[PDB]
């Protein structure tokens, strides 16, 4: 009956998976709460079971968290680079399976699934460099006989909180950069991506283990709502990395604030693809229907808005419905598939509570807009058409795989348009100008974090910090100066002379 | 009876200050709200008047200073750096007088006066330069034809609310950075130094209107808490800076949080001096005194927790008494005095309950615990032993010339009771142990913003970064990178080949 | 007959020059070398004498800027750059007289005389901000107990020579630099530019004295070659900054290689504008008007060599030839000119052999081409056509105003053509296709230290690097992180531990 | 007769050795010069033979290097990391027999064989990260409408030229940053580790062809000074990376200097420890022993001035020669072996030559000063007393054991004396003075490359940038920017604007 119990699914046992896993690791593998069962969104069935953690699984984590810190932090920074290398090569060895996992239990193709590993090995590699890297500038003093010396330190315990749509690369960026950073990990991710967790973690744990240091430096408390929330309140988590809705992300903000503590957020984004009129369109659409139908639209970075110049709007919205009709759904781990199922049956209904919204708003689907005749959560990718820029169901974000078509005129209002809504975290035009390209990068351009041209709003590599501003939160992960959120600055100033303070009239002995 | 009608301070028309000035400027001066007369803290005489925002000259002024900021924001940052080149020059012609102010107005003695005016010329003089650097850097893509650049764009209005002790220089610290990285300003300073901030605003607007600028570049709106909750609150001000109390900047920073706004925030200090046996007590002793009773205690980086060895307390105590009896006491503005009065009578009052209170914790006072009989409002600078360092009056920042003196044995335990408390701005050892000195600034080591040796809590320059962790917000004001505070990073991918995506078994058109 | 004898050249008074100079500088002014005469190229008069440097005078000089290094070394970072700040405002003070002497004695237009001091301004104001920033990072050792420290001190004393065409910004770009980075100078400024050399010398000799500081710092001693040879051969100067022809700057570079010195070379430009069927013809053609004719083609930036498009070609040089005919010409100081004398005669011969030869080898003068029938070094700027790109009067530099036109079809091949001479300083695409420009930033594109987009080839501001690459000499100036140049990197490894290394067997103690 | 062929050396065929190599590889393998045989020093007995580069060998080499280059530059920096990475693990896999041939052919003891294997492996994964972040900044233009980027290219082809005493990693800090930066590399090892070039080459090249990449990236033209000296003359050597003496390595820079190429110089050293009366003995002891006699004190790094001050200079000396007894001489691959034989015959004589010539000037051999009577070239490590610290004996680099011991009183004299010599390459103090480190890391302090403090003049790690000062020759290896010696920096200004330059009067259509 459950899915790892049938013998087709037997590769599961090469993550280490059984019927039912414990959801808490820091060293030793435990999980005192409640069990909960995932399921496979492509035909509905049961995956396998996760004991979460109790609050007393929680509370004992985040001690041998902070025990086992005091051990990391003395380890020297291209040492702790060492560890995250071999973190990288024990994810290659598994990047099949675990990408199959990631397929079966989340839903994306199995590309993807592989493709998210894949990043997650990066940043390892990329983190390697970057541990012989992190430091500060000596400055000159202005003062004699002065050292002037900024100095960057491990903030401590950084707690994780992922989501269900990116269920290992979220986790890995944090993994990696706060650990070569000298800091130990707690991890939350979603309830619906417990055994992903569970995965991923027995593979960091053999890492840490084989090397003779305490598990707890990257633990795992699978859990919802509430162990987040712990999390959120706990003066002993030094940062907290949300990853997650805009909704959620202001609450768990304003918690981490109430103590003085530190937030990384990472939510919604409403993101814009525009069309110009003289964008190469055999560029635009294919850019496009895998910006807004990749991931069927789950990705925080999907194309949800598309605005094209009056001229061609047209041509490109029927250039898409030709080509969203070639689009072939099934089975996530069938290689043949470019789209596989919503991750929920909620969000299968949310789909078409927007898409009827869509309609009350007098939009016009002109291609999909109905749930598929196949078991499984699969719904036909969407095209909205008629809907002005400013329609309510198009400042939401809905994980589905709908897209808004809007049409412009001219470059400053559009891009007015891309800036006017709440999140800010991608956005994407296609142009051949020059000075539009610098323009939209510039300050009267593009408000959000991710700034592209001539390629979609999805797929940011390593090198570069991720994230987005407005209610998207404002963290960054990755690359460049990222690292910097997981540490803490100081401005040392050392005195090395033999010269005393001026007595001021003062008689010092 | 006011100061600046008697002939005595006519040097204040220098500043062109009158009866009754204006508190608003946004290209235009004036003020609606009450009307507020500040008074000297050495003689309590009132100085001038200053008319206050009322909330509609609150929202004219955003609303000018959002409309300025689409201009300011299309100037080259050389250019920019030109114009604040050209502010640190305005200073410099009336630093003396200027200095006299802010020992008329705050208190502070007329050296720190006239040198706190040259802080702000000299973060002006760093920026110009800055202006020409501030950037990020181009990335090299992992995809072919594509170039991968971070950009760095203002974030629009950076509010700045600053407090009644650094009333130049917090402010000039934002100013010049936030000018250079492109945004426009709007100052609330604290309701006790009005004038210094309307004399600063009147010198940076002459400069503004001289290159035909709109002023609202750098906007003041003077009143209290409710002008300063205004700020918090409205979505308008992409960046609030606020320099204060933790009490009200937790406020501050749950407000911008509330409304995913960015928040800047310097808070409390509870700065520790540590000295180890091996300590240069000839430095001790002087480094301890000025740290503790410059300004009056009134720095966030004033020391108010020292830690002595077993070995030398009683020592370092004795000395430090009979220095502290040669502090020469009077008018801020006479040539030889060292200290001078608290700034206002409700400090006197703070100052007092802190003594009474740290009598009822345990502590002695052996120096000082009286209020001065005296015009103004001065206190004895006061030394309190005997208490235990988990003492609830040693965790709490009185901003009040009170040193509480303890005793350690080793460096494990001392490191730990200087981060026990809940601020962590400044701290110190004096020590010749150079492996003491580096554990001092590596991971297990002090855990504050700035970290010194054998110089005391208030050694910082604006070449380094300026702020604290924990309850002091964490922030960071003037040098190195913390320019970014200021802007928006932007990750951008720009496509420049003619190669189209994989078509992935659609047939395009 | 002397023109400073002369009522209506009082003005040159304000440099504090006189009828007879002293040419040696270092703390005192002498001078027992050959006095040399300097003349205005508008009229060929003589405007005063210096007394150059003897041998002994330079072995004097170089004794004392050593030892005045010591003093200056010792001097803060943040104060140097101080000093160097104060060289600005006393350049910003003489800025009108200083550049018409440099239109005076160099030739240029008054505007660029004066934009040329502006130049060293501007770079002083940069240092400023720089000279708090210079340093290297501290990195994270990979063992226990180490700090690894990137240290940048100075090379010592940095032996600066400059050339005819730019006698203030050059000597200034690395005076302002040299001097942050806590060098002292030697200046052997160009014989035909001695008074200017003197002037700028005699404006930051006051600085220096007028802040109690060595003059040597700043030495100064005119000379011709062999004042040059001598501080080439010299070990005692540890950097050489040399600007001028390819020829000497050979022989120089090989000195200094010779006895393991280091060199700054800035030599020939021999600088292609290339401009594409796509480009803004009305951009072209002012851009490559200006690019050769400004400063009578005397710049080390100035274009040479002209590549068009077949379709464009005909066009752009009718359109160039009709606005060469509106190039007003005259005296330098004269408002409203645009084009001034060469430097020499030397000069005005030179141009005539180039054209002569141009023809000789099948070349059309197609405008231009002559002596100008007036007194000074006039000469017609002057346009080539029909010699392919490989003629060997086009690769050689030769600074007059003759401007080499060339057909092209290909991208590759144009690319190739700029790439194909031996000098490798400035180069200059003019298109709007985005897919070509990045390629002509990339690594096939132009080989050329400065390569520009859509602005001629003298387009360069301070903030970044200034040179060339092949036999241009590699050297660079003013920004990014150019100060490198002119200090000398330590890698720094601080055991502060109490470790001992493993005894590999060793009975110790 | 040949090691090869005896069994206990079979482990050699798994590096791919045979009886007789090919030398040259170029995508194919080669060799049409003379045969050398390279010898074991730990027996005289002959190893192989490779077949070195002819003239056609090596022009054939460089055009296929050339022609590969056009492939290697246009792959993206980030998977041209992906090869280095895979050059990594491939080193990694053989560690073990490269170690072992690394003892076997140049002589080091197996466990420093083993570490230079090592250093090569972990320059490769620093060098993964690094190639996600080689670039420059983009820099505000003071120009509205323009873009400041500053650019960096590969330089082509780098030619690397190593010496025998690090046979691997000198070459592999050299590869690893030149390929992630784009360039093609043509190696000339030393002749005496010809069988090291070919194995390290074999291992790079399989990588290469297993990533379908031409060979010629990763070229080795085996040869003496006929082929270094062609790699120097030869203008489509873009970069000369030289490890080796001053001699010839001041040759080899004038020689790239005549063309106007670049050149990384890495030459002799002759580098001091200083042992100051406060030095924990305890660590001076063990880290002299180690520095002077590690790998028979045949590093550019080995430690040959040790600076005693006269307080403790007999005890140092004493418990020198006491520790000097122990060290274990045997096989270098035998374990718990200490201390090998130089590297050649002529070494030997070298060594003896050098003792006699300080007894000539007076010193006094305290410790050794033989050759001993063993197979091999062992010679004892040895210590020389009594010598004036500008002894000619002291002011060369001879490769042999040979330390010269100085006595000292104050900080100025010997600092002094550090820096008295030609080299610049490693330096060490040992104090606790905190006073006294930070003055030897300042302007008056040491003036070498390298600047230790309480550790040998040995053991630079990747981090940081390795090279020397003054006869050193200035290159840098590794660390920290030193990839900017492998790529050429373009300062590129791109105008966006529709703007046009400003007629300045002229009529333009
Ligand atoms: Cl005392
Ligand atoms: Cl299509
Ligand atoms: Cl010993
Ligand atoms: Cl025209």
């Amino acid at each position: 009956t459950l899915l790892i119990n049938q013998p087709q699914y037997a590769w599961l046992k090469e993550l280490g998976l059984r019927e039912e896993n414990e959801g808490v690791y820091n060293g030793s593998w435990g999980g005192r709460g409640e069990v909960i069962t995932t399921y496979c969104p492509a035909n509905n069935e049961p995956i396998a079971r996760v004991r979460q953690a109790s609050v007393a699984d929680y509370e004992e984590t985040v001690k041998k968290a902070r025990e086992a810190w005091k051990i990391w932090a003395d380890i020297p920074a291209p040492k702790r680079g060492e560890i995250v290398r071999q973190i990288g090569d024990a994810l290659r060895e598994k990047i099949q399976v675990l990408g199959s996992l990631v397929s079966l239990e989340m839903g994306k193709i199995l590309v993807e699934g592989v493709g998210e590993v894949q990043e997650y090995v990066d940043i390892c590699d990329y983190a390697v460099g970057l541990s012989r890297m992190i430091g500060g500038p000596i400055l000159p003093s202005e003062r004699s006989g002065h050292a002037l010396i900024e100095q960057w330190n491990p903030v401590g315990l950084v707690g994780i909180i992922t989501a269900f749509n990116f269920p290992v690369a979220v986790y890995g960026w944090n993994n990696a950069i706060a650990m070569i950073c000298g800091n130990v990990c707690l991890w939350k991710g979603a309830p619906t991506t417990s055994l992903i967790s569970v995965a991923v973690t027995k593979i960091i744990a053999k890492v840490l283990e084989d090397n003779k240091l305490p598990g707890a430096i990257c633990s795992l408390t699978c859990g919802g709502a509430d162990i987040g929330t712990a999390m959120a309140k706990d003066e002993r988590v030094n940062l907290l990395s949300f990853t997650g809705s805009t909704q959620v992300g202001k609450q768990v903000g304003l918690m981490v604030q109430e103590r003085f503590g530190r937030s990384l957020l990472e939510l919604g984004g409403n993101n814009a693809i525009i069309a110009f009129e003289d964008a190469d369109l055999s560029l635009v659409v294919p850019s496009a229907l895998f910006a807004a139908v990749g991931t069927a639209g789950q990705r925080c970075t999907t194309a949800r808005r598309l605005f094209i110049h009056e001229s061609i709007h047209d041509e490109v919205v029927n250039r898409l419905k030709k080509a969203y009709a070639q689009i072939r759904v099934g089975n996530p781990w069938d290689p043949n598939v470019l789209y596989g199922p919503l991750h929920t049956k909620q969000a299968v209904s949310m789909f078409l509570g927007a898409v009827e919204e869509a309609k009350k708003e007098g939009g016009t689907v002109v291609y999909g807009g109905k749930v598929m005749d196949r078991p499984g959560n699969y719904v036909e990718p969407t095209i909205v058409t008629g809907l002005g820029h400013d329609a309510s169901i198009a400042h939401t974000q809905t994980f589905a795989p709908i897209l808004y078509v809007f049409k412009f005129k001219n470059e400053e209002e559009v891009f007015a348009w891309n800036n006017e809504v709440k999140q800010g975290l991608s956005s994407s035009i296609f142009t051949k100008d020059l000075g539009r390209i610098f323009r939209w990068l510039g300050p009267k351009g593009s408000d959000c974090g991710i700034v592209n041209v001539n390629i979609p709003t999805s797929g940011a590599e390593i090198g570069g910090a991720f994230g987005g501003e407005k209610h998207t939160g404002g963290g960054r992960e990755s690359g460049s100066d990222a690292w910097k959120q997981y540490m803490r600055r100081s401005t040392c100033t050392i005195n090395y002379s033999k010269d005393l303070p001026l007595a001021q009239g003062i008689k010092f002995q």
